[PDB]
This record gives C-alpha cells, structure tokens and sequence, in this order.
C-alpha cells in the first residue's frame, strides 16, 4: 500500500490542529457549568453524555495527519479512564496545553529527550508534593461531599451513596441497574441471592405471592444431581422423624425423585422444597462449600472424602431460621454455622483475593465476601427514557468510582486549587541545563490550565480568577457555581489525590514523548 | 502483464532519488541527538520508534522506479539487522553515499565490474585494519559503558544489564518482558522454572499464598501417565515408611490415582503433591532425563531399559532440599544429583549445541544450559502505555544485542572515529588501473560520512568536526552530547567491531553491485 | 474476438522496431565489458542478471505488432539456451541483423523462398567450415581458460571447475548449491550419499558429534520392511557369533523389531544400527541391488528368487571397512563386492543410459554411475545476499555448461574471430540465381556483427577493430579486455564449436523464414 510522508513543521502543525480540535470538542463538558454531548448511534437513539473519555473515544477524523494526534489524545483520555475512571477532561486539557506549547516551542537547538527527562523529573516532584499535601478521610459528611461533587452536585445521589456505603461498608459491593420509576431508589440486599427458582409449583405453600415460606428448615447440600429413591428416602425419613421442614439444594432433581417429592408433599403436607444449585463449574462447588460452612452442614458427593447419600445423618444437615423461596430466587436468612469456621473461610477468601487478580475472579470473590459478611447494595436508577437513564447512570458510576478512590487514598483541593498551590514546589528545582529548564518552566505554566478552563466554562475570565486565588491565602478558593471566593474545605469542594496525580503523570509522559516527532508517515487513501 | 522499460541516466536518476528519500527519512533517528519516528498502524495505536531498520522496512513508495532503490536499501538495513541487530543507520548512510556518488560518477569509459572489484579489495583491507585495531573486553565498567551507549545513554539500563550479566554470566539467558509498574526491575531466576501448576487444590498446605511448601521431599519422575493403584501404592508406601514428603512429576494423573492421592492427603496429612510434566514431545523426555541426573533419580517407563513402577526402590527417587509449588509453577531448589554426571550432561549438551544450529533448538539448548548451571534473568520493562513500553524495549533489546556482540568480539572507537582513523590504511593500496583506483578513492571518501552525519544531527558542521578530529592525535575524539573534544576511551564512547565491519561490507557489496545498472524494468500499473 | 489485420511495409516496420528494441535491450550484457540487467519481481527482491536468454524471456511489450517479433526473437534466444545454454546473445545479434536487413531489402522482385534456401545452403557451408576448423581438447590449462572465459574472467571459478573435473572425471556429476559463507568452496563427495538418518538415537556410540562409527560391519539389505522377531533373531545371532558390527538397511523397522534392537544395544553394547532404505518405487530396488553387488551381499524378499530372512547365512551379508552414520546421512566407505560384477553392473547401466533418454532417468543414471565409480562434486556458491548469489550461480552454471560442451566437441577462435575467419569460405559458393546470391551476400555481411558488437560494448569502433583483424594473419586477434591485438591461442580466448554453430543455424533459419511475411493478424485489444 502506497503511503505519504511529511517532514517537520507541517507535520507538527497538522498534529496540533487535530489535538486542538478533539480537545476543544471534549472541553465543553467540564465542570459545574459544563454542558452535555450527544453522539449519533447508527442502530437507534443517540446517547447523551457529559463524559470526557466517552467523547474522546467517540471521535475520529477523516484527515489522516490530524488522526494521529486525535487517536493519541483519545488514548490518553482512555488511559485516564482505565486507571481512575474520572479526571479525564483534566488529563485532556493538560495534554493539549503541553502538546501545543511543545509544538510551538521546538527549535533547531532544543533537545527533546532531555526536555522530556526534565518534564518527568518535575512531574515526579509534583506528585511527591501532592502526596505530602494529602489528608485522610474521616467523616461521612466528607464522603457525601465528594459524592455530590462527582455526581455533578446531585445531593440526592450523594445521600444515597453515603447511605449505601454505611449499610454495606466502605468496601462493599455496589451495582447500578436501570429503574422503572420516576425516582431513584436504594435497595439493600442481605444474605445470599443466587437467582434460582423453585423447581416445582406443587411445593408452594403461601397463597399471597405464591411463595415458599418455611421456618427452622433442614438444609441438604448435594453437589451432584439427586436421582435415586434409595438416595432420597433416608433424608425425608429423618426430616419426618424430627418434624422439621427440609430444603434440598442439589445440582438437579431427576424424574423419579421429583415425582416422589411432589406427590408426598401433595398427599401429606410434608414440608419439603427443592431448588437448583447456583453457579456453574468450580464456582458451583465453591458456593456449595461456602453454604456448608455457613449453615453448619456438609457437602455430599465430593470427590475427596466422598460422603454417601445412603448414610445421611441428622447432624450433616444445616439449620436455617427462615427460608423464603419464590419464582426467581430463594433465601436462607439465619444460618447456624460456627463463627470460627466462618472466620476461617473469610480469611482464606481474602488471602486468595490477595494472591492473584483478574476482573472475573475479583468480581466473584468480592461478591462472595459481601454475601458471607454483609451483603450487597443495588442502586436502581429511574427515568422516563433510556437516554436519560444512561446519562444519569454515567454520572452515578463516576460518583461511585470517585468515592471508592477517596476511600483508598487521601484528598486534595478541588477546582484546580491544589494544582495552583503546587507552583511553589517547582521553584525549588535546579535544572542542570536548558532543556530541563524549559521542561520545568513548561510544567509550571501548564499545571495552571484547569482553573482557567473551569472559569471559562463558567463564563468568567480564568486569568483573573486564578490570579486572585494565587494571591489569596492557601485556604481560600473560588466556588465556580456561586461565583465567589470561599474557604473550599467548609464548602466541601475537594478531590481525590490519585485521579489527579495519575492524569497528570500519564498526560505529561505521553504528550511530552509525542513532542519529539519530526516526521509522520500515513498510508495514501484508497479508492 | 504489460511493463515499462527505461534506459540509463533517467533510470539511475529515479533510483538515486528513491534511495535518497528513504535514507533521509531513516537518518533523523541516528546518534545521541537523533529523534524518534512514529509509524501508522491500521489496527490500533501507532508505534513510536528510533530504529533505523524498523523505519526502513516500514517504508514503501508508490513510484515504481524509486521503489527498486527503496526496497534494496531497506533490504540492506534488514541484512544489517539480520547479522548485527544494530549499526543499521550507519549501513544505510554508507549505502546512500556510495550509491549516490556512483550514480553521479558512472561514465561511458568506466567499467563497473572492475570498479566493484576494487571496492571489494579496499573494503577487505578496511576490515583487516579494523581487526588489527580491535581490543579485548576486560572490565564491567567497559561493558556498562557499551550498554549505556547502545541504550541511548540510559545509565539505569546500563547498570541493570551489567548486574544481569554478572549474575547469569556473560553467556547467560536474558529476556525482555512488559512491566506493569512505573520503574524497570531486574528479576533473577535460579533453578528450574517449567510453568506447570499444582494438579489438585487439596494438596495445598500453606494458607498464606496457597502454596505447597515441603522440605527434603522424594522426587518421582514418570515419563508416562500414572493411572493404576498397583502402580502408585509402592511409592506411597515407601514414602510413608521413610516419613518423607513426595513430589510426583508425571505425564498425567488419572482419575483413580488422583482420587486416592487427594483422599489420603486429606484424611492423614500425607505429604504428597503431583504436577504435570513440562514440555511436549521429545522435549518432555529431555527435561525428564535432565531432572533425573539433577536430582539423582531415575526415569520410569523409558522405551529402552524399561523400569517398572511396580518395583520402585527407595534409591530410584531423587532428593531435593526444598520444593515450592504454586498455581502457576513449581520449584525444586537443592537437588542431590552427583556432580560428575551433572558435568557429563552439561558437556554433552554443549557438544550437541555445537553440532547443528537452528533458532528453536539453540533457544531450547541455551535455556537448558542456564537452567542446569546458573539460571536465567528476566528484565521487566515498565511504563505508562504500550507505545512507551515498546519504544523502550526496542532500545533495551538493541543494548542487549550490543553487549552480547561486545562479548564475542573486541572494541573500536565509537562515533565514527575508528572509521576516520582507518583512512591511512587505504593510502597503502596500489590499484592496477583506473577502475579500482576510482573504487579505492570512493571508499576513502565515503567511509567518513558517519561522523558528518552525527555532527549534523547534533546541529554542528560535520566537516569542521571531522577535520579537527583527523588533525588531532588518535586518542582524541569529539563527544557529540557535550559538544567537546575529548579522549574517547576515558569517556567510554566505544563500539563493537563486528557490527561496523558487517554493515560496511554488506552495504558496500550490495550498493556497489547495484551501481552497475543501465536498464530497469517494472510492470505498468494496473487499473 | 475481433482482430486487426495489417499488410506489407507497415507490418514489417513494426516487426523490425520490436525486434530492434528487444535486441537492443539484450545486447548491453554481452562480452567482457558488458553490464548487468535487473528484472523486477512482483513477490520480492528483483533478480540481477547478465544472461541474454533470461533478459529475452523476461521482456514482453504491450504493442501487439512489436510483440510478434519480440516473442519470436525471445524464442530464438530460448532455443539457443535449450541447446547450448550459452551463446544466446550472439544468436540474438545475428537474428536482429539478418531480420533488419531482410526487412529493408525485400522488394517486389525478390522471392523469399529461394532467398531462404540460399541462406540455408550458405549456413550449412559455414558449419562445415567450422567443423573443419575445430581442434580437440588436450590440456587442463585449456579447460581452465574456457571456464574462465565462460565465468566472465573469474580465475577462482575457473580453477575450482578445473579441480572438480580432475577429481570427478570429465563426465562426472557437478551440482551448484547456495553457500552460507563469503567465499566459494569446492566439496568432494565420494562413495554413496543417500540422505537417510539413523532411526533411533539409542544407536549413537560417538559422543563428539552424535555419530555412529563402526568398523568392519556386516551389511543387511532388506527390500521389504523388517517386522518379526523370527525374521530378525538369526541375523543378530550370526553377528554376535562372529563378533562384528551390523548395519541393517531396510524399507522400514516395525515397533517390535525396533524395540528389541534398541533394548539389546542399550543392555549389551551390541554393535547394531538400522537406517531407512533410500529412494522410492523401483528406484529403491535399483539402489538396493546396486548396494548388493557393491558390498557382495544379497537382497532379501525379492519377488523373483525370493530369499527368506529366516534362513539368512553369513555369506549373504555384505562387508564394509568403515561406516559413518549421522542425523542426516549414512556412509559405507569400503565395500567388498567383486570387481567383475561391479564392472558388469557399470556396463549394463551405461547401456541402459544409451538406449532411452529423458531428463529424470538420465539424471538418476548419471548419479548412480558417479556413486558407483568415482563420486560426485558439489560447488557451494557463497555470498552476502540472495541476489548476489543468484547472479554468480548464473555465471557458474554457464561456465559448467561451456566446459561440458568443450568436452564433447572441439574449439574455435573466440571473440568472433572464428566467424571473421569464415568469410573466405563463402567466396567459393556459386549461386544459381539472384535470390540465393542475395542470401549468400547477406550471410557474408551479417556473420561479422558479433565482433563489432563486442568492440562497441568495449567502447571502441568495431569497424576499425574488425578491419585490422581481418587484415592481420589468422593467428592474431584482438583482446577486448586489454584493448590490444594479440595471438588469441596463447591468451586462451577460445570458444566451443557447438554453441556458435547451433546459434548461427537456429537464428538464421528462424529469422530468414520470418523475413517471408507480408501480412500480420492480431486480436483487437479487449476492454
Ligand atoms: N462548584 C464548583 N466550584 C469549584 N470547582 C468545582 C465546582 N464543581 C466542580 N468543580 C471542579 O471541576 C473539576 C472536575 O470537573 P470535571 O469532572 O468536568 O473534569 P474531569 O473529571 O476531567 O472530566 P470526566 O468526569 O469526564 O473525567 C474538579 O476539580 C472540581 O473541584
Ligand atoms: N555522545 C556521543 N558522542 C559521540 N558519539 C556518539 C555519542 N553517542 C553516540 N555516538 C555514536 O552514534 C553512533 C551510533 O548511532 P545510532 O545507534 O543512531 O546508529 P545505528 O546503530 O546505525 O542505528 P540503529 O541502532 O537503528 O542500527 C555510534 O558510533 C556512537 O559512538
Ligand atoms: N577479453 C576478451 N577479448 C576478446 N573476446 C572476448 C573477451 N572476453 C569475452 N570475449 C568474447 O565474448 C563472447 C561471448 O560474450 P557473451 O557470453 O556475453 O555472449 P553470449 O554467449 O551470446 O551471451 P549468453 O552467455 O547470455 O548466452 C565470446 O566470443 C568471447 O570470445
Ligand atoms: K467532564
Ligand atoms: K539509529
Ligand atoms: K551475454
């Protein structure tokens, strides 16, 4: 395939136009007075978003040379999402500023490799200073403030997130789902949800709602399918002797066992129910064992130390204070497993979690941890239309990510005030020569851009706001929503350290290396 | 397919334009002040590179007649990579210089075949003089200097490479892998890594990390799959009699043996573990025998002298002081094989290595040598993005190649100073007639180009630098990074002989033969 | 398909332009100062060649009417290659000269059929005179001179070819193969090479190189596969009784026989080896019988006079003084077959060679002859690149062809001096009428062209050189490389008769018949 090659200033010029166009497109969404973007979809209704990384990833340009810069800065935003999930617009504005200035600063005498090296040194100093500036999290009021900021100032969302974190712990499982109502709702899930329904309608004993409700039931856990009359009779005999209900959790129930169970239940009122085993593969076995410890029962049919169904004993069955079964799910509430083994299981699970990490295994392990310890919370997001629901869940997910991050790390000043306060640290650096001298001064001049961009999106002159803020004491900042100068901490306009430091480091490294180009090669367009 | 034919001066002119364009494109990356090139990729993010051969192989032009010269000089660079892996830009600059001058020198009276013959004679003299100039390697400081030069002046990379060579020997196995961290790290691998995990989770005995840790274990090596209770019982009986742990390395474990092993381990605490055999085909057998000598054990089931599992004896099992097994790998640390047989095995392996050579077999043999003698080192290259990681591993691989080459051969002056010092040798040649007289003078005028190119990339006039250097004493040279005249040896700016001599010989031979063209034929472009 | 038809002078004109263009393209490569041609390849690197027939076959033109002449004269060159493999440029220059003059000589009154008849008579006289001029070959110095001429003056190639002919005889087998080194090498193959490796690594007895080396071994030749223990035991018993090594050459070895052999070798040190039979089909049988006579053994399992393995006798096994077996090949050096049967076999083979001829059967028969009598020589051609290696093997193959031809026939003056000296013979012819008078004068004027072309390629005026040569005594000629007049025989610039006579006859007949055209029909180009 034939290709075209361009050299030097023209290539840099097209590079910078492409970067500027993409970054201008993304920048409109930033801050409390930013606006949303709609992206056309070829198969239905277009999404409406205020998400920088979404905008960046959604834009590709026909012009080949602009396309390099476009794809690189969309990747920068994508990396920001990959790591923090937020801060992406800040990363983008930093990237455009540094790339632009570098392109208009490069000269015959400059040496980009030392320039970038000095950039790396200065940014490392910046993150060091930020880490020294960080403060721990202590109050639910602070978490709620962070959540409100991340949710674009939605106090109801912030309150719901704070309540959820209180209920499920700061490391609990929170999931977002579409609502069918005008208002958002917080639903708390306790115990064990495993999405298996009743096997036979005959087992229903509660008319209102067609529910199976039993008290003080025996628990039978079978890893393998239950088939034989000889395998089933001893357990039912034990249950009838003790006059207690029985719940049978098994891989499957075969025709003969199912017919016997339903027929006996119909003709005697025998309190029995059967349900499918949850999870597939080794996951099924994991849940079965976890339930065994939780209820104080045993798992029958294990490959190691195989325990036979023919000789089931009364002490091998778990005990649960309440069981609720419906068409979609089944519930055991008050297991009777011993606390010491429960603690052993939780400890081993967290150790397994700490050894090897992947998205699937971490998700399953976290789900198990919550199920075994505290439960999970699901926030259902309501709305009149799919586009509106999507637009709000975007902000809700951003808020959740931000709150989790502010749980892992400390806080810094929001609104760019932390970055503005970081300028004195760069004045202590001593460059060995001109290339890093240029790098440090560039960083000292670029780190300020977010505040100007925020003020511009607010319709005020960022230069005047930043000058008054930097001339003010460290505890004073500018609230862009009110349009005033205030002490930021009492208003609660604060940001997590990790997001900003990651965005700065990634954007600076990537774009600063980009600024070393002299020649660009692209394929000639085909017919 | 219809084709077009052109004759003489026009064909040569287009040839030289194509060569010049490609070589100009490649030359920007050369030397300490060279810059990087980005190459568009049709399936994702574009690579950023400073690699001459990569640039050359990545460029193809639409114009048919330029394309001949383009492909020939990319091949020249490719040959340089095929042999040295470095020096490719130097080879390219030599090729362009000689090709250009030849094209603008050819005349009715010239006879290219004697011209090229004289070129070959003179270059042979040049390599002879270089080989006389070469000096052996003696110090880790010199190796570190070479590594730093090849890594584009990265002292951290040079230090890490020097430490790696110290740990694994000058002929050890070093591999490059992607990092997940901001900084590079050096990891040392001792013993035998074979990438097989534990067969059964039941065998785990260490809670923290889910590891199998055993001391003074017996080693069972089975080439074939282990199936029968009769085949397994004697070994477990021996192990229990001697009250020592057992590790079973076998092709596979069947259902009955696996169930018996896991059940016994669970019910008694019997110290047993089983793992898959590593390697496939005859490679598996090779590792099994090598482990047999290493541990002092025997291999059961061999086709020759078949040894039965039914009559296993205590002395047929290897002994190892420590074994560590985890999900991904297993480790035996302190084998008890006899040193004389270990030495016999290493000797036979190196003899096999010396008989027949191919990339796969050499790789496997080197891996075995390191595993049996000293181990292997892996350098993990960190970074914030795939493009950055790729760009740095390129330089790291170049550096590794350069250090290996400087281990095989001697050193010469870097920066082109060796080639500049080679001019007096050509003044001793006596040509028989005009065609070789022209060839020798051409070589004497072209060998100087690298220094001018280095100075030009440094932004200084190569003619003045080269003149002052050649007017200076032999031990004085110009450091392009500082921009000064210095004694090169103390600064450590030195180059391996092989790379330069190979690049010179290949470039001269190929392009000098190319300079014999009069007519070029290409196919007419299709619609 | 619609077609276009043209008549007379226009058709002849386009015919001659096409012939002239193609011939001009080819002519640049001729003689000691000719240059090379590069031909574009659509799948990789273009070949570089100095070969007239290659150039001619590689050229096709879009213009339909030129294409007839182009294809006809490429065919002429191809015929020259088909017969001689050299002389192709001379044939082409003769063809263009005669075709051109004929086209510009044809007139209303000329009768081309008698013109061509006279051409045929005169050329027949020319070959008669050449055959009278021919002289036998007597000295290795003369063969070396011929080889040097054909190799474009390469004395190293000429020396290597002369040494090869000395080692393997003037009718031995010589093959060309790619080298992996900078220099060419001559390798001599004696005995029997059949490209089969050892069946089992267990049979290896020499550590250095992993070779099977045995002395005074028995030879077992089995046409069919060896399977049964009953079939194998008697031979091994005989070998152990006589305490001599055994080599088993068989179609294949089955699992049981292979296991027994390897196990016995391992446990006793029994000197046995097994190898695959070489050749497929009846070729396998031919080699097996030939080895039977060579070693004095017998072939077991033949369809006629089937000899059983169960009753093998000590005298049925061949004897060989030394056997070397490695991974790729096996060698028996000093067979003990009776000379009278060896001579009978060689005689029958050469008689079979003389009865029926095809390329495959002749190749196999010649290979067998060399293997049974003297062995074969392989010249390995070195070089830095595939294109260079190809360019040199082309000349080497040309040289081999030329030396073989000069072994079959005599010699004449090179440089066209023989053809120049042939002019007096045509002055004795008496034409019956004008058409053959024209034919004879045309031939007398065209036969001189090669010398002018040689001088033109040398950059001197061929007319003056030819005039001085023809004015000189018969033993004096012009060396174009030095540019002087010399006695050709002492310098050794001489040519084989067959190549020149064949080229002249084919070119004259074909083009002279071509010169009888009046109308040309071609298809109208499609869309
Ligand atoms: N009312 C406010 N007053 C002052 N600063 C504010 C106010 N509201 C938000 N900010 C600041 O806006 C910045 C975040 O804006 P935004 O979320 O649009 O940028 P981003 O995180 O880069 O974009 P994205 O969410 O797509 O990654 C924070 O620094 C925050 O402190
Ligand atoms: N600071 C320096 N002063 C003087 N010479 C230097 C300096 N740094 C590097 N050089 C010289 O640059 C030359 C190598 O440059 P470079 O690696 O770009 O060329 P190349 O090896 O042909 O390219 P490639 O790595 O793609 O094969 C060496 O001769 C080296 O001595
Ligand atoms: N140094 C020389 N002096 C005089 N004549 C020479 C000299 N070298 C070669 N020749 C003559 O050149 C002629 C052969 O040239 P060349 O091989 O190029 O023609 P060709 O055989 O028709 O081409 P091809 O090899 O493609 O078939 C011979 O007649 C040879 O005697
Ligand atoms: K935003
Ligand atoms: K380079
Ligand atoms: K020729």
């Amino acid at each position: 395939y034939a290709k075209d090659v361009k050299f030097g200033a023209d290539a840099r010029a097209l590079m910078l136009q492409g970067v500027d166009l993409l970054a201008d497109a993304v920048a409109v969404t930033m801050g409390p007075k930013g606006r949303t973007v709609i992206i056309e979809q070829s198969w239905g209704s277009p999404k409406v978003t205020k998400d920088g990384v979404t905008v960046a990833k959604s834009i590709d340009l026909k012009d080949k040379y602009k396309n390099i810069g476009a794809k690189l800065v969309q990747d920068v935003a994508n990396n920001t999402n990959e790591e923090a999930g937020d801060g992406t617009t800040t990363a983008t504005v930093l990237a455009r500023s540094i790339a632009k200035e570098g392109f208009e600063k490069i000269s015959k005498g400059a040496n980009p490799v030392e320039i970038r090296r000095g950039v790396m040194l200065a940014v490392d100093a910046v993150i060091a200073e930020l880490k020294k500036q960080s403060k721990p999290v202590t109050t639910p009021e602070e978490i709620a403030q962070v959540a409100t900021i991340s949710a674009n100032g939605d106090k109801e969302i912030g309150n719901i997130i704070s309540d959820a974190m209180k209920k499920v712990g700061r490391k609990g499982v929170i999931t977002v789902k579409d609502g069918k109502t005008l208002n958002d709702e917080l639903e708390i899930i306790e115990g064990m949800k495993f999405d298996r329904g009743y096997i036979s309608p005959y087992f229903i004993n509660t008319s209102k709602g067609q529910k199976c409700e039993f008290q003080d039931a025996y628990v039978l856990l079978s890893e393998k399918k239950i088939s034989s009359i000889q395998s089933i009779v001893p357990a039912l005999e034990i249950a009838n002797a003790h006059r207690k209900p029985l719940v049978i959790i098994a891989e499957d129930v075969d025709g003969e066992a199912l017919s016997t169970l339903v027929l006996n239940r119909l003709k005697v009122g025998l309190q029995v129910v059967a349900v499918k085993a949850p999870g597939f593969g080794d996951n099924r076995k994991n849940q079965l064992k976890d339930m065994a410890i939780a209820t104080g029962g045993a798992v029958f049919g294990e490959e190691g130390l195989t325990l036979n169904l023919e000789d089931v004993q009364p002490h091998d069955l778990g005990k649960v204070g309440e069981v609720i079964v419906t068409k979609d799910d089944a519930m055991l509430l008050k297991g009777k497993g011993d606390k010491a083994q429960i603690e052993k299981r939780i400890q081993e699970i967290i150790e397994q979690l700490d050894v090897t990490t992947s998205e699937y295994e971490k998700e399953k392990l976290n789900e198990r941890l919550a199920k075994l310890s505290d439960g999970v919370a699901v926030l259902k997001v309501g709305g009149t239309s799919d586009v509106e629901v999507n637009e709000k869940k975007d902000r809700v997910t951003d808020a959740l990510n931000a709150t989790r991050a502010a749980v892992e790390e400390g806080i810094v000043l929001g609104g760019g005030c932390a970055l503005l306060r970081c300028i004195p640290a760069l004045d202590s650096l001593t460059p060995a020569n001109e290339d890093q001298k240029i790098g440090i001064e560039i960083i000292k001049r670029t780190l300020k851009i977010p505040a100007m961009t925020i003020a511009k999106n607010a319709g005020v002159e960022g230069s005047l706001i930043v000058e008054k803020i930097m001339q003010s004491s460290s505890e004073v900042g500018y609230d862009a929503m009110a349009g005033d100068f205030v002490n930021m901490v009492e208003k609660g306009i604060i940001d997590p350290t990790k997001v900003v430091r990651t965005a700065l480091l990634d954007a600076a490294g990537v774009a600063s290396l980009l600024t070393t180009a002299e020649v660009v090669v692209t394929e000639i367009p085909k017919e």
